[PDB]
């Protein structure tokens, strides 16, 4: 196999509006995908043994990935624009090595923050909290689209 | 393009209370400008899937700025009045090397205090909670008062 | 005796769908094993002493993991069937020194996250809650199915 | 799932629970055809209760309250968020406006099982619309009749 | 937008919430030919309850309760800021002086629809002064008559 | 304040809020001539009813329930901190023992406008004294007839 | 367990508790041949009260109230989770239907000893289905007559 | 203190607060010579409320409601830590027990000023013990005439 | 314990705080020879009301309603870990089943005083075991008549 | 100007009982100076945008200063005093290089604590709550006394 | 005196099931004690002074325990029956260098919880809750059974 | 005057039950006086400004104290009977250079807890929290016994 795959391969892009170009979010510098699902007591007390007894419960995801800011990107001037009208934005993880996409989506940016300081280059943050399912693409048949 | 931004040339600016003119906050040396949106539930479980469903919700803003404090400065007077005096104060946001505005806004001092360390220069920081919208001067046209 | 366990030699495996094979979690390295147990309090004044009295409650057990991620990986690619399908997975410990198992049991994927960073491969994350009795193969007789 | 089964026991006996994500409210049409899943549940709650009349007699050894059992009402609440364009709310409030009786159902949407059948009333049909929140809706529904339970008797799968 | 939607569908085919920031209370002006939305609202209750009858007859194989539906009636709460400056609280204080029934309409902004129109008297009208917060108003209308859902009746549309 | 206001918006075209330190109780003295501010003042709430008489009609189209407007009472509930030195808590214990009705007024301070004004008895004065806080009074008034309201009509400006 | 229980004292002379997940509660089938334990229990209440009859007579020296003791009564509460597949959830269905009385029997299945059987009506069988949790039931029986206490009566010690 | 107090001003003025702890309840002895404060003060409650009575006349202008005070009563609670052996709790219960009335006095022991002088009887004295605290005892006094205020009148400054 | 009690003041004085582990409730057996501590005791609670008669007449000066008081009664409210064997337990269902009045004690285990003693009757006895902890009891207790406090009458000290 | 203030140029100065004498706090080592305002809500939907509206809040002010501790010292002798007294104490800040004043108030003192190291010297640490205006003699003609 | 104790002298100790054998817990590297009581709130304010009143409230105590862990060694044979089987356990603890006994008491395995990075040994943490009295055997006399 | 004072001087002790002897805890190696005063809100709305107001509350203190643990010390046989019987101990804080006394109370103790690390000395921790007045002697004549 590969043993691994490195993480500077790995890219957020994200759909523009009229979804024709997969923009590649310019400086990206990190990236982290969450993933959880809740977990529900069905602990009743007539079950023999001693151990509490859960279940599966809801799912949902979140993104966030932070780096270098240039304002001149045509990446970040749709990030304000789905930030200021509150629009659903379609995301997109691709291995850009292997050309293989990983997981799509539709999300909320729910922050979209940067900071200044005197001695580094301005750097921005941005959180995408999960709208709907995540497909997986590693799983599923199809999503390689490349840009 | 640029591919950065190198940060010891975005600056603070703030509104004299006449509005005059645009005094650059002296002492600056760290900038954070946060923007978070809130994230509504909607989750009803007629809906297929197993994906905890979300929409955005309400936006607010905010930037902390901190540095050395200078007592004698324009600009350092104006933010004791306008903590003072319980007005709204006008601020911006310069890249004083590309020369364009980014961010204006109406803001509320909610902090403004200050260390004085024994063996270093004494030190001041600044909250301003944002009160109502913040314009992304880098998607709009205009917005370019240097000063 | 052995006096110790090395810690690489303690992997975490996984049942596939139909059971029939033992796979090893590729990209393995970490492994912690929580086993909790409630404490209930029976603090009657009527009682002599000065100690507050306390009686056992429940138990619980999870699991975390976290190590290089491969996409390829039919592992990866049977935690990610299992999270997406709300099923319950069988889990397994093993020590592949002395060929002994250690803990086996039923657990619901709770969070399977993973980050990438621009410097280093790209790392994933996995909890597991347990879905009910956690059974200690080294008191009990059985367990070691290697693979 | 295997080595015997000896830690994983995978063995469906029961289900030991039922998610409430799976206990659905249906609705008859006017015409009684289709079976409307209201949309936007989120609740749902069925209150089933008898009368007790005390025949306690004065002349009996012991001391304690004689009671015999009397008659039963059922009831149910739901509610959600509110759509005002789901034929399922386009037909409760045609309901309540016709003071017509309504047909209800309770479908276990996971087991493919009915739970409970019954005509009833909408007695009230409310809602809230927070500033900070999505509007949601509230539905009371009183029983006219028995509520025919379909967990001991046959039949009552209508699925949609 | 693209990908033949493999995972961001956007197809409209219903809204699946309604926020509650998009429905708002409008009143009639006194000649009725402005509709006034309140302003400062943060809170919306719509009340539309029905009584119950009970016709249990001794004489009736089961033992469950019988019943028809009663009366119907309607309210509204309301409540949020509250400036003494404003047109529309210039209004909601000359219909409580006058004891004038008041034209009241439910409107979803966002979808420009209608929901409830009807006439009402104001039961209450009551604020607050908290020391630490800003002074906030309440308001209570009384159902007068019939509530017309605008929902399942055509027209009512009128948005300002 | 400049770049033609283009992200500052300071036009002044409403007050949007009045924040609750604005909005006070004053007192009539004994006299008349002078308008004490309760001091202490923490926490006012105004309260204005009016009763809903049914005239539901069994010969009437429809199937809704029928309301007129009923006669009106105002009341309002007072709290804060308590001083027993203070001029204005000297004149209340006055009218509370004497059973004499008292003049009342709300006054915003910010907008220099009356707001409500009227006669009331205080039905109760009662307060508490927390041994870890400050000791707190509450003071609660019912009116004796026409709360007029001074948002509506011209004059009661004074300030005291 | 040793050291002369110098600091371990394992004697055995009381419970000096009982944790509540050792008191089940277990109702007789219809043919009484066979107790079922209520599956999913989660929580259990028994009530049990007598009335005070007063015979305050006014020529008696004190300036205390007398009373005496008035009739009993008991009830049971018991809710927790609900599966409708299970035996024992099928059989109250038939009793709450039938108004039949039911044999109920409080066990504490750790002791292996009866504590409370005895008859009484299903007053409420009633449920909830949130939609972000399982799906619970509540279940009230009203005594009609004596509940005997097994603890200080011999026997009433079926185990099932 | 000093800068001809540029930034810290001192002046009395007034009080501004009245600390809860400065306010103690106190009872008179037997024979009417000792002023015993009841030890363990925690809080303290004293009500005051007046009755309205209604005067509504169908032929008045306006259209609000008429009304008029009635009677006045006053009522104290005080909570707190209980010891059995204090002369004050030693007292409370002659009273209790003889159904004698008791002159209470009202003390700020800050400012040597008395507030509020009365007769009460002990409608209520009880206390409790939690386990994992100090046992607490609650007093309810309901007064029989006139609360004489001693802020408005002269004189009541006796401390002990 | 020393430099002449400089900051430390040993002397005692007086005890300023009484921890409820220290005041429990006992109960005498059938044959009155044995004083029972109720086992698993975690909270008490002691209630002592009495009633107030009005006696206003309209041609009284003042403005205050007179009132007097009349009867006394006496309840207590006790609960804590229920232990099924425990003898105490074993003592209070002998006398719930048989209406036979109890004789109950207040204890101060510390200072081994007595502090109320008297007759009463079980009115009810409930107990409840959720099934995350442990079953607890709770009883209570209704006086007829005097309830005798021994911390102003000397004796009543049997400890066990 | 001077673009800066060495910090070991602020000190904090106490009013004695009488008044007559301004102590400089004896030890002093740090000083950190505290003014915050709140913030209300006001967000009301029927107005268009989509950003959350705020306004002046409540304002309040605080003091901590640390350094070594002395007790002899005669300013050591005054804090505590009004530490045990319960009485305000008149505070003020010192720019005792360029001879200006820069705040005055009066203060509760809330915590007086102080910790003693095995091989260091013994150090206090004092919090002064703010009761009343934080008057500020940088915009204020005025308040120049000294010692 | 000795004026020290050595940290690798004090050791901890369990009673097997039966009570005849004290076992030392292998591969131990750290433990703590720790003996808590609570403090009730005596404020009543008719008292002079200006300081708040407290008393003694309720006692208890734990044991944390971590260090390498083999799963073979007999005493953690019995430390995993007694979290099993939900039975109190006898812990004392062990000076083997003074040959004295310090701490006896009846505890509850509340946590029983051990990791394993590969780089490392397999570590474990094992935490005991007090049932009841902590007998100081430092102050009482007996209690010296080492083995 | 001093300057300063060696932290090596403040040093804790404990009357003994009969309180003719003072007992210095042996193997302090730290110390902590945190002594707090609460701040109630008066905040009265019809006051000009724009600061909050407050007055002082209730006051109250506590002591951290730890360092090596020797149990054959007879100081520390002493704590051990007062936290097992619940008694109130006299503590005092002495200066031993300058043979000064500075703060004496009645406390409880609270915190009675200690560590057995493998590669150091084992190391106690006591907390003792006063029922009221911790006067203190630097501002009043006498309690100046060494011992």
């Amino acid at each position: 196999a590969a043993k691994a795959v490195a993480g500077k391969d790995v890219i957020l892009a994200v759909f523009n509006a009229a979804g024709d170009k997969l923009l590649a979010v310019a400086g990206q510098q990190g990236l982290t995908v969450n993933r959880s699902k809740d977990s529900i007591e069905i602990t009743s007390k007539d079950t023999v043994g001693g151990w509490k007894s859960k279940i599966g419960g809801m799912k949902e995801w979140s993104i966030e990935n932070d780096g270098l800011y240039v304002a001149d990107a045509e990446s970040h001037k749709e990030l304000a624009k789905y930030f200021e009208s509150d629009s659903p934005v379609c995301v997109k993880i691709i291995n850009q090595a292997s050309k293989k996409g990983l997981f799509g989506g539709l999300a909320i940016v729910a922050d979209y923050s940067f900071e200044a300081p005197f001695d580094e280059a301005m750097t921005y943050s941005v959180k995408l909290d999960g709208m709907g399912a995540l497909v997986d693409l590693t799983i599923t048949e199809g999503g390689d689209q490349m840009p």
